[PDB]
């Protein structure tokens, strides 16, 4: 059993971008992938999504991809690639929007998407057990530790608490709808 296409391509894309950031520096890559930071860039639509591909430290990308691999992998396998695509697109857009609104356009990473996946997998398992998807009891503990790390700034994740809550809301909302 291996990670599906969406789970896999996202991981490889983030690694490729991370390498580009080490070679060229974070700033040069953000210039091209960050959320629109000037009116001249408002119609470069990829920017409303590409911010999610950038990570700023080894720990940032390491833990984001571990969670994406586990949660996204599970969602794709049991519920399909389409499900993972939508959760990802909606959470990246909303968390990015909230982040930009209160803290500016300079940010990046999959943490908002991870909050969405944590909320989705956990809630789906609590309300729709036989759906096959659930968050392992022990992993609920480490997910909480990861959440706390970012919430109290013990671990730099680029995005702010409000943006992460927005991502979580998307996951919970979709899980609620799916267990309907
Ligand atoms: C604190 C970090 C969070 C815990 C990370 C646990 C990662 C477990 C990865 O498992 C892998 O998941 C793939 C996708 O579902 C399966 O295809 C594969 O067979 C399985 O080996
Ligand atoms: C949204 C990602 C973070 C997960 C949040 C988990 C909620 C707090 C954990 O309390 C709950 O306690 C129950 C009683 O033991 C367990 O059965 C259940 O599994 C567990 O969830
Ligand atoms: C820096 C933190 C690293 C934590 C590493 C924890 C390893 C134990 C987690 O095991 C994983 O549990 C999943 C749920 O049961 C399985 O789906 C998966 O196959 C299995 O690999
Ligand atoms: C719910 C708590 C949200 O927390 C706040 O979210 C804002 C938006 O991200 C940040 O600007 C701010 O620093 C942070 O305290």
């Amino acid at each position: 059993e291996r990670a599906g296409p969406v789970t896999w391509v996202m991981m490889i894309a983030c690694v490729v971008v991370f390498i580009a950031m080490q070679i060229l520096g974070d700033q040069e890559v953000m210039l091209w992938l960050a959320w629109p930071f000037d009116p001249t860039l408002k119609f470069e639509f990829a920017r409303y999504f590409t911010h999610a591909l950038m990570h700023f430290s080894l720990m940032h990308i390491l833990f984001n991809l571990l969670w994406w691999w586990y949660l996204g992998g599970a969602v794709e396998k049991r519920l399909g690639s389409g499900k993972l695509i939508v959760i990802t697109l909606i959470s990246a857009l909303l968390s990015g929007y909230v982040q930009q609104k209160f803290s500016g356009p300079w940010f990046g990473g999959l943490s908002g998407v991870v909050y969405a996946l944590m909320g989705y997998v956990w809630l789906r398992g609590e309300r729709d057990p036989q759906s096959g998807i659930y968050l392992q009891r022990g992993l609920i503990i480490f997910a909480l530790i990861w959440i706390v790390a970012g919430w109290f700034d013990l671990f730099g994740m680029s995005m702010a608490n409000g943006a992460h809550i927005a991502g979580l809301a998307v996951g919970l909302a979709m899980a609620f709808v799916d267990s309907l």
